[PDB]
């Protein structure tokens, strides 16, 4: 069995919570924080990599208008690279793509999709590999605001992802299930950027529906 608990933040492969501003950029937040998991795990070194590279040079990505973490990996493995933030920082609106290989601070050698719906392969994925990218329905007024606990709403809408984070880890909070979730809304939302959303209550938010971590 993989432990009970699991959180990467206490091992070092999590970097700040981002603020992604007035941009569909979740997906490049979700995309750059699995690849900064899988930099730290296989070098030691932890590192902010760029989502800006990510809005303005994924193709198959509509940019500020939204896009999928998958289509980001690839394009990591095909360009052979990702700048670090450093070298490309955050706008926060979408620009012609302004790669510079001298920046490089990662690679990609393509991406692995967790089973739809199932979230013990999931559970299995972040304790075996690190940080999983996942997708969720984050439309409802009880996500926007929330606070502390373990976040569930029956409202929720497994069918209807619309919002891209990433899980660093889950555990059992006073024997409420939970993944550990880095939000891209600043520092200041949820609970200090982060949100401990519910665990083995049937797929709540659709958690499990669209998660993916990259091979480096
Ligand atoms: C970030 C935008 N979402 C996406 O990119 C989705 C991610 C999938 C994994 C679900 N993909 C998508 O829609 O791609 C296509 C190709 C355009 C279909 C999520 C986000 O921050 N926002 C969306 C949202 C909508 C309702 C309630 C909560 C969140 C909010 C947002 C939008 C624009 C600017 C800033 C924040």
């Amino acid at each position: 069995r993989a432990p009970d608990s699991v959180d990467y933040r206490k091992k070092g492969y999590v970097t700040p919570v981002k603020n992604q501003g007035q941009c569909g950029s979740c997906w490049a937040f979700s995309s750059v924080g699995a690849l900064e998991g899988q930099l730290k795990k296989k070098t030691g070194k932890l590192l902010n990599l760029s989502p800006q590279n990510l809005v303005d040079c994924v193709s198959e990505n509509d940019g500020c208008g939204g896009g999928y973490m998958t289509n980001a990996f690839q394009y990591v493995q095909k360009n052979r690279g990702i700048d670090s933030e450093d070298a490309y920082p955050y706008v926060g609106q979408e620009e012609s793509c302004m790669y510079n290989p001298t920046g490089k601070a990662a690679k990609c050698r393509g991406y692995r999709e967790i089973p739809e719906g199932n979230e013990k392969a999931l559970k299995r994925a972040v304790a075996r590999v690190g940080p999983v990218s996942v997708a969720i329905d984050a439309s409802l007024t009880s996500f926007q605001f929330y606070s502390k606990g373990v976040y569930y709403d029956e409202s929720c809408n497994s069918d209807n992802l619309n919002h891209a984070v990433l899980a660093v880890g889950y555990g059992i909070q006073k024997g409420n299930k939970h993944w550990i979730i880095k939000n891209s809304w600043g520092e200041n939302w949820g609970n200090k950027g982060y949100i401990l959303m519910a665990r083995n209550k049937n797929n709540a938010c659709g958690i499990a529906n669209l998660a993916s971590f990259p091979k480096m």
